């Protein structure tokens, strides 16, 4: 018997990484997946994004656990596409329990002082509107169950600190942390738990960069040695299991009655 | 001489309540103004908001005072209006040293897994992206200028924490700490303070209509004033319902004033304890 | 198969019932040895009824009960010599030591800090505080000789974390805590010792569940019942629950030490029924 | 005018010198009269020459000048009835009491917390938590005898809000001052007399500018300059400084014990040229 046997998750951001990372742990623990990612570059947005076989990849290796999944091409801010997504999703499977609002991207960098409202706008939109939109769209399914649920916003330390250069990223993120509270305060009634993982860096496409490397200062060992020093455990930064064993906690019985929580995953990088 | 002479202040939301106070308090104490406020209902906001009669209150005062205002009607999320207004304000006035962003939007009360996506992203426009673009238009004067500055941002205690039914308006607020510890950083080493107030309750129409009352003695019929002052000052650690538009613009004057030079990138409770429970 | 702690030891203050006794028996059910030592005597001026040589004996027969060993002694947490023998004895029986978990506190007697004694207050932070140092700082070395990091948990409170009326004692030992966590966090950090922090709301043990408590609860009733307390106490956390069980602070405990968490360090994880939210 | 303080009284313990010195002045030229305490004396296992009683007759002959009254002694805020007796005394003589600033504290000498002797950990908790406590607790009574609210402000550091290697027992000792304040805002804003903390990141006095002080900026450093830690200190900082000076923490609390502060309570207010940012 699996830590989450039989029941439902809603994904976001699936098709590689923290994303991917989920949905294969959930399901080895026994959960269906209702999977989106937009799936498309966005424009204004400079390294490779995900492709429909990336998500497509996501589903072949969750149906190799014999698991079933539903997945799709969705942007997090298509509130009708969403509730599309996760409607016809609940339709196929018969419930919802979990919800991780993974789906984010990463920050172009220019100082606050500099940029222009496009690029801080989407930023906002993507990343903390389409937080929302995610768990809007899904908690009326978790509430029809009548079994309770767990909600996690994917955060990043930036969600508890600022940054140079990142700004639009740093503001969003903040901004998850009044959503988690709120969300948290109105579902408890219904013992549906709302939490947030703190991730400091984490080996995905979204770090492991070109343009990263030189934000950071270039090589990978570059970046590696300037992003040890960022870190008090001796490391560069987090593997995407990492997250998906912190959420898996979260999501299990053992974890029942933590709400509200801010739980980083940064190998001590918020000491100092 | 007083705290702030010879300076200019940004204000937004200066047309009544406390960005109206704060106009008259850095008046008073030596400032010139740059006033704006929108001035106008926007749609799917129930509570009457500032008019241009309200505006041209605040100008009078200020101007009563002995100082000189600059004063127009300008939604805060207009980015090149807001560019336009502090680029005139600017040039009129000669200098730009203090920013308080300070306009906002009231959550109307809905659960977040009801809301509309209008609703939120509405919210968020205003209250976040707004307090952005308002920076963002005054930092290059600002920086100019070559004798450093200070921005304000009004948050909120609903910055610091949750509440149900005004989660728009709480995410919002939350992201403002993000935003502001952000540009601390960036423009700490041009001397460029950055700092965020957050009140409780404040005398202001935003908090004292019928529609707040309700929410706050969601037991009742038709609740008074007095009934919600008995709910508001069970929220409150020091004896008070809420504190006064001036309690905001003192806090505000200790930060602009060389009293607090070195104060930078901290969030400021004027809350009579609200947080401590 | 192995257990979360598979062939580990763990030290374990104030584990003669309660949540001590609970963690004792979670990492023992996963495979750890434990060193385990509690106060068992009624300390001066405490008004609630401590742990007794019986209760220790009683965590002692739960864990061999689980095929482990434990050595157990009778060690009041602010004596730094007896600290030291305990442990030093207990790493020369097991071999080893990789966790450390500091749980053993008094509860605040309910007085305003304007009206308190200094010994009430001094003996509070002497226990909960300085006690806490102590017992990690006798640890630490065995754990840096065993070459394999480790991890050290303190049991901290939501009163770590935001301040209640009439328990200021308690309240300001428990926030001390959160820069012992934090310094100690840094300093063992690079020698891949991980420090965290667990903070719960209220726990179903003789802590909680006395006649005194339920009075300061119901300040409004003159006789209240623990039935009048779980009202209240429901009403304080955000999840309808009147407190969590000892269990559920295992759990998160054996998360944190576990393979699963170990890149989490310098955390104040609240197990609160989300308490903290309002 | 009168002064922002005209008329009111206050008790600032750690008075001879630094910051202490200068919350005296500055309140003595805004109206108050002091009630000023300092040890004066060399404390056992601190390195750095502390203050002397000339050190305390300099701060009493610079409130004298400014046309206050204070009254100064000789006391250890460890000393429960020493304190009493001051501040009692204190009283009597001026009539009344408003204001309390708890800044007496001891620097830490830089240890591992696994290598620190006991000692060395509880005088610095005794001191500066335990002390802090004694601040409050002997000038409350006082306070709320004269039925007109009052303020008191608790001297912390950035290291009551996070972290350093070498200094645990400091700041421990800092994050326990923070729940002392919390609880005691609590209690006492019912009263009307608010509580609030002040966190300094480094400030230009004898604790701060000294060579051992030097050598822990500059660890990588043989015999490091003033100017070699005003260096690695303005890194430390986001606004170009490289610390603030007493007169910036004691402007800070001039506000928080002002009518301009009227309803600002449970706050910890840094003065820290953005430190606490990175
Ligand atoms: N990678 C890091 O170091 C790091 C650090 C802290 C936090 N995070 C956060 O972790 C989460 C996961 O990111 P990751 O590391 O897996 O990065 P990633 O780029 O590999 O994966 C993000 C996925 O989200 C998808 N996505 C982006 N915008 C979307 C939209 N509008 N609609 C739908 N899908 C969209 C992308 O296509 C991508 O597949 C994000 O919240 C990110 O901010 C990442
Ligand atoms: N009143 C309270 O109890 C309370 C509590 C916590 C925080 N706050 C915050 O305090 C600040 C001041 O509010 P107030 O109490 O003076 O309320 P208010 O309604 O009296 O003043 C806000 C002003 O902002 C203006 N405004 C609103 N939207 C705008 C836009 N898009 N562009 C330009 N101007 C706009 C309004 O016309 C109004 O004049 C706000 O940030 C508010 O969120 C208020
Ligand atoms: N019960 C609650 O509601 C609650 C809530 C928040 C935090 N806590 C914390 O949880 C931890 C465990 O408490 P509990 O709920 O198991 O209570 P408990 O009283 O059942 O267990 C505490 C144990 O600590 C022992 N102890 C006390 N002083 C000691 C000393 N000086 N030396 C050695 N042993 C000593 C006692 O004998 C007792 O066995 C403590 O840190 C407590 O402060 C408890
Ligand atoms: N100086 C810094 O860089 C810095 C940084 C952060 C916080 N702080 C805090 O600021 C406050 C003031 O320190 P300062 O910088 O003025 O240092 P200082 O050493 O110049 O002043 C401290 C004064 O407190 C007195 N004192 C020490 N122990 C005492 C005791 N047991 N009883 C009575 N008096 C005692 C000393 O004799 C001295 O006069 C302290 O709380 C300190 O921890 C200082």
């Amino acid at each position: 018997a699996g830590k989450v046997e039989g029941k439902v998750a809603f994904i976001t951001g699936a098709a590689r990484g923290q994303g991917r990372s989920h949905a294969i742990t959930l399901a080895r623990e026994g959960a269906d997946i209702i999977a989106i990612d937009v799936c498309k570059q966005l424009d204004g947005v400079k390294l490779p994004m995900s492709t429909p076989d990336d998500l497509a990849e996501t589903v072949r290796q969750v149906e190799a656990l014999g698991r079933r999944i539903i997945a799709s091409q969705v942007d997090v801010r298509d509130f009708d596409a969403m509730q599309a997504a996760v409607d016809d999703g609940v339709t196929q499977l018969g419930r919802l329990d979990i919800v991780l609002a993974n789906a984010a991207l990463a920050s172009e960098g220019t100082r606050l002082n500099r940029m222009d409202p496009k690029t801080w706008r989407d930023m906002i939109d993507v990343n903390l509107n389409g937080a929302w939109i995610t768990a809007r769209v899904a908690i009326p399914h978790i509430m029809a169950g009548k079994r309770g649920g767990s909600i996690v916003f994917t955060s990043s330390i930036g969600g508890l600190r600022g940054a140079e250069n990142i700004g639009n990223y740093i503001a969003s993120k903040h901004g998850l942390h009044g959503l988690m509270r709120t969300m948290a305060l109105e579902l408890g009634p219904r013992n549906i738990r709302v939490n947030i993982v703190c991730p400091s860096s984490v080996a995905t496409p979204m770090l492991l960069n070109e343009p990263t490397y030189r934000m950071f200062r270039p090589t990978v060992e570059d970046f590696q040695v300037a992003s040890r020093q960022m870190h008090v455990l001796p490391i560069p930064y987090v593997e995407p299991a990492d997250i998906s064993n912190a959420i898996l906690f979260l999501v299990s019985d053992d974890a029942r009655y933590i709400t509200g929580v801010s739980l980083p995953v940064d190998g001590g990088a918020l000491l100092k």
